[PDB]
């Protein structure tokens, strides 16, 4: 039942269909090349060399290999990040980034003999992330081993909220230090209320198709679901869940569930002195700090219930590591495999340039324009047949929003406010061209992108000897030291992760992984932005001491009368002086870590998710596709970036075939036709 | 009916009662000293010299003057900010701060002869902010002149969202360049749906007491309403509104309103390419950028409807300036007045120290302990009879949350993780002491404080010659230049405010005032944090050019053949190079600008609002009060800081009288007894 290889994870999730694309398993669609292109020699640009852009590249290689003699695809990949792996063909980061897949290598002067790795971005991958594991198999093979990520509850964990302390492993009470814990009670209440039961009675508060989510998850994951079941989910039942609940936050939902349980007596008054509302609030906040298996979701309480429900259906917390020293190896290997699978019909060149503007212009064959700046701030303009914009929403905004919403006789585009050189384009149309005649349609896509919510996030890391965990001052529970700490100290979630360079002498002390307001509260103490140290040889000692100081709290435990400073203070202070670190995604050019939808945001994110369906309108000469987790219903996951890349390439095939969906494979067609179109066109 | 003096504004709002405190008009309660203290020589500390701490000092001065011969009050005021006015007897900030009332003086070498002032924090004051105007009268007199703040719609304004442009003053279509504007139409729909009508048919979507909110506002603002009507609001109808709608975001409410209006045909299809959901979404987002009179509330869409409704009942957008060069003068004058009114019976000493910890300890008469560090990190400990903690919630957390939740025999408190010296306290209880028996009650207040939401905010400023507004490319409305711009450019809201140091030669170009995600999106470009320039002599030129660059967009105006770069780019570029500035409240030690409650947060903030009622529990003997806009239902307003100060001193008087509320004036008593008590047991 635990997956032990890439192939086992891949096979586990191969059928799973997400509710906003319920007609299609993306892994099934991706089993063969997505479609066919007319003969020709294509000039394509990919803006961004992260997971989205590289998966797009790989699918373009699969397509290229199918082209006849004399045909081919040329791809220019634009990648502005100087630390990208694409430009590399104490704490080191150079060459160890693929966007938000980002490693920091801790070493003593020889990077080939390092101590540990900090996974600064992506680090844990759901078992049923079928497209993720599909690409991991391309990158590593099915035989490559994987491990269970040491999430709270997967390893012995300490939880602290207010006066409550718990030590536990799992959800079986036998393995909680307090089997009567209120934390375990509230967790069961909120799980019953949100997830419900896969068999028998329906007990969940927010049904889908009148039944518990657990039952719908099993349909969505079935190899061969009943006839019409996926269509009815896609067109009726999931839309009706959205209509009902997209205006309800996660935090509001938690409070509704707790309120009913408190009224029923499942959750008792917290002590004899708290009033009703106080007890209810206590339980909401207690559950908020505890979470669903990856730490407290209190900071995520403003997300739509719809967003949480996507994660529930997907069983998101059951996660694994990759068969790597650094997660960037996945994206690097996928980039290499893209070129291999092209069979010499795909040519790729990397540009170390920042794209500033996209548009359609002129009357030549290649009308999709990109304006960029190189490392010396010199301007470059290039025209393409098709472009895939593989950057998240805040980075996309300046590229697509500054050219207006209709034809312009001429525009002098570029970063004029920076004093950089502009380029005159003539007969200009916006890049995200939904209409030849409606500025509002063109404005809807741009304004949607610009108002998506990028969740704030930060990670504080240090290096510690793994043997520190064996000290008598580190609690043991069920035979192992505590290695995960979820707390209301300001640190939020902390992990002591064994080094993957190897038991290893060293561990990565992920002292704090924060989201949203938890991250905001820390940010004044980071010192340098987005990274401290900014240099390879420095150490963020001052910053880290502010984190240790947040752990300098007197914590009362049931096992001792005289409360003492929290043991975790001591553990954080056991980290070595060198190689103390923070990265703040919020002050990175991404303007945060990843998209999470607020109430109402579905209307914006789903427009982005469906945008590639513009290809159905043959009379609309739109050459631009988008590919990022920002344009998915899995912001915060490689799976979302990969799904958006698949959408982008499917749309590109349809556009290249001048609206003919038959150019898509049987299994890939639903990537376009299973969604509500963004342009109205005739039936069939 | 435009107010022209402090007294006119003061009288306008003198009766207004907020819905969470509907039994009392705070201005009326503040008219006379709040109560009486027993004879004694009191030792009090106020932590924080912002609006809350200084209003609290003022009220202590008024109390002190009532004490008999031989009695008095000594106050130690702790103020950590080196730039505080308390420690002072090119861009200058030294001496020009009173917490989040913060001015920057732009000058050329002689600060007595400056060019303009940037109001970095508070700047605009609702007419019906009665407590605000009550203290302004104490500081400046009723005769002092006031001006209308030049809000969007108060002065000629350009609004840009997507493809839509408007130029307007107010809400009368005769004063809009396009009287048929969809923007003005959606404003009428959303305002009608949220506020409704004061007379006639109820048209609002979310009634209070089964009627439109406008009708309730007229009762809350009445001189003599039926007492029974106020009590029913306080105990039944406002609580019922909260029960229903605390789980509904503003954004969700706007969508509900727009959906019903669309279905009714009140709002037409957005051009007849856009389908139903696209039209509704367009309108929701258009309204989002337009706002309620102070710019778009899109970034505020996650607030609870309850929070928005507080602002709707208060008519918050109708705002004025103060009779000052710099807003800090208000707070300074209130500090001087406190000392004047104390009539020799108040002695005040300022300490330039950061409080690190508070607790109750020991067995002496003074048990309210404060542990602090001076500007060279030397430790200090002092005990007091009473303490007012006048700091916002993220600054309060480390002071009150690291001592546990119950009696402890001994603790070594302080900032040990920073390497700073600790102090041993014996027989220690938490400072926010709600129970002698409940650690959960002590934990509830601490945990609530720590999880309040501090809204993020930033202001980008530059200095511009006022005459730039006369350039031929600056649009006019009836001959007056546009002086406010509300846009989806990333800048959010922009103002060209005449210098108060004087038609003035210069203006303060508030290039961008952002909240929440709008601020997050900019933050990577600020360069230095919290302030660029960090020095008196620098300029934030690179940062500011990134803001000019956001304005470099092709904007199409109706009737024009083609788009040209937006004129507002040209205006921003006219600012001089020197004295370009950003302040990021988010990276200040406040960890943001001001509290705004999310869905579910009422129960957290309201616990804080009611905390001073602990004074009713006589034997508890808790000596700590809290005083900040974080502990109010008006986060983001001086009104909230002032209300919380009034609550704190009212509570202190009852505590000083061992629980006897008869020691409050008749008019002040409801400040304590008109709220639900925070301690159920013991009663009182
Ligand atoms: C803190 C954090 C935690 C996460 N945890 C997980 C996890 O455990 N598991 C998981 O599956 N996912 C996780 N994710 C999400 C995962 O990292 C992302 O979904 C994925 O990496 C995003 O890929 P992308 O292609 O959409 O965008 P990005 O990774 O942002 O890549 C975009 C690329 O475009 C480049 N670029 C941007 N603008 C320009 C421009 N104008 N011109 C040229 N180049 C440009 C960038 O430099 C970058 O390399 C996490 C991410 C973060 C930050
Ligand atoms: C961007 C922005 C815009 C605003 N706009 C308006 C507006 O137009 N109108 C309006 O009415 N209000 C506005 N406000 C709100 C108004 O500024 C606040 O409500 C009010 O100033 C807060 O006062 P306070 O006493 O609660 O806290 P603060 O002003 O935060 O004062 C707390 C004081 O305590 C000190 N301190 C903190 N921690 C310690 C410690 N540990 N030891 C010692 N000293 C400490 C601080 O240095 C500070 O001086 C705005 C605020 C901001 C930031």
């Amino acid at each position: 039942k635990i997956a032990t290889t890439v192939g086992e994870a891949r096979l586990s999730g191969i059928n799973y269909r997400h509710p906003d694309s319920a007609l299609v398993s993306y892994p099934v669609a991706a089993a063969a090349p997505l479609g066919r292109l007319p003969a020709g020699n294509y000039r394509i640009a990919i803006v961004g060399g992260g997971a989205g852009g590289i998966a797009a590249l790989y699918e373009l290689g699969r397509l290229a290999a199918t082209l006849p003699a004399g045909s081919g695809i040329d791809v220019q990949i634009y990648e502005a990040d100087p630390d990208s792996f694409l430009h590399d063909r104490a704490i080191k980061v150079r060459g160890l980034k693929a966007g938000r897949v980002s490693a920091a290598l801790v070493h003593n002067g020889d990077p080939a003999s390092g101590d540990t790795i900090y996974e600064v971005g992506a680090m844990r991958f759901p078992e049923i992330a079928g497209l993720t594991w599909h690409y991991a198999s391309a990158a590593f093979g099915d035989a490559a081993p994987i491990k269970v990520f040491p999430n709270p509850g997967k390893v012995p964990t300490e939880f602290v909220f207010g006066n409550r302390v718990d030590r536990y492993v799992g959800s079986d009470p036998k393995d909680w230090e307090d089997p009567d814990s209120p934390t375990l009670k509230v967790l069961g209440v909120v799980a019953g209320g949100l997830v419900g039961n896969p068999q028998g009675e329906n007990v969940a508060m927010y049904p889908i198709a009148n039944v518990d989510p657990a039952k719908i998850a099993a349909i969505l994951n079935a190899a061969t679901p009943p006839a019409d079941a996926l269509e009815r989910i896609q067109t009726k039942y999931w839309p009706e869940f959205i209509a009902q609940y997209d205006g309800l936050t996660l935090g509001a939902a938690v409070r509704e569930i707790v309120t009913v349980a408190f009224e029923k007596g499942t959750l008792p008054p917290v002590d004899g002195v708290l009033d009703v509302d106080e007890s209810i609030s206590y339980y909401v906040e207690l559950f908020g700090r505890f979470g669903f298996g990856t730490g407290g979701f209190k900071p995520l309480y403003n997300i739509s219930l719809v967003e949480m429900m996507r994660l529930i259906l997907w069983d998101y917390s059951n996660e694994y590591t990759l068969p790597v020293t650094e997660n960037v190896e996945f994206i690097r290997n996928l980039f290499l495999k893209a070129q291999n699978v092209g069979a010499g019909k795909l040519v790729v060149q990397v540009r170390q340039e920042r794209v500033a503007n996209a548009c359609h212009s002129g009357t030549a064959s290649a009308r999709a324009q990109l304006l960029s700046y190189d490392s010396h701030n010199a301007v470059h303009s290039e025209a393409y047949d098709f472009v895939i914009l593989a950057v998240p929403h805040d980075q996309l905004t300046p590229i697509v929003s500054r050219s207006g919403f209709e034809h312009a006789a001429s525009q002098n585009l570029g970063d004029a406010g920076l004093g950089l050189e502009t380029h005159t384009y003539n007969q200009v149309y916006p890049p995200l061209l939904l209409s030849d005649s409606s500025p509002a349609a063109n404005a809807r896509i741009v304004t949607a992108i610009g108002q998506l919510h990028m969740a704030r996030s930060s990670k504080v890391f240090a290096t510690v000897k793994t043997a520190a965990l064996d000290q008598p001052w580190v609690p043991q529970w069920r035979g192992e030291p505590i290695k995960a700490v979820v707390s209301d100290s300001g640190l939020a979630a902390s992990y002591v992760v064994p080094s993957p360079i190897v038991a290893p002498e060293y561990s990565s002390l992920l002292a704090s992984y924060t989201w949203e307001d938890d991250s905001t509260r820390l940010r004044h103490d980071f010192g340098l932005y987005p990274q401290n140290p900014a240099t390879e040889t420095g150490t963020a000692d001052g910053m880290y001491r502010t984190m240790v100081n947040r752990a300098y709290r007197y914590v009362k435990y049931a096992g001792a009368s005289n409360a003492q400073p929290w043991w975790f203070y001591q553990l954080l202070a056991e980290a070595r002086t060198a190689d103390r670190f923070v990265f703040d995604w919020t002050t990175n050019k991404t303007a945060g870590g990843f998209k999470l939808d607020m109430t109402g945001d579905h209307h914006q994110s789903n427009l982005c998710f469906r945008y590639h369906t513009h290809a159905l309108a043959a009379s609309l000469d739109n050459r631009f596709f988008i590919a990022s987790d920002s344009y998915s219903h899995l912001g915060g996951w490689l799976e979302g970036a990969f799904m958006s890349a698949l959408n982008a390439v499917a749309g590109l095939i349809v556009r290249a075939n001048r609206g003919d969906v038959s150019a898509l494979s049987t299994e890939a067609r639903p990537l376009v036709i299973g969604l509500r179109p963004v342009v109205k066109v005739p039936a069939a």
